[PDB]
RNA sequence: GAGGGCGCUUCCUAAGGUAAGACCGAUGACUGGGGUGAAGUCGUAACAAGGUAGCCGUAUCGGAAGGUGCGGCUGGAUCA
């Protein structure tokens, strides 16, 4: 898979904090759309 | 002689002490919860049949979202 990210907040800082927090997330969208290649 | 102040004790008796509380405030080592703020870190849950739909009351096991089970209802689905 390839996915980018550029997205923003007020800081730089809290954009490296939300938006790579928004990775994890993104990995967490990213379970069954990884792992349940079964979807039954 | 009567009566009279004083003569003359007591009654109630103001205050002070006692004891055994109750009330109410202040106060307090440490400590339980909650709210606020970071943007640490743990996590996939709740949201679509939101990734095991749930949601209750209840018992019980988790760091924690939570789980397991008793029974009930859609404020639930493909449509059963």
């Amino acid at each position: 898979v390839t996915l980018r990210a550029e997205d923003t907040s007020q800081d730089m800082y809290s954009s490296i904090d939300f938006v790579e927090e928004k990775l994890e997330r993104q990995i967490r969208k990213y379970k069954t759309r990884m792992n349940r290649k079964p979807r039954n």
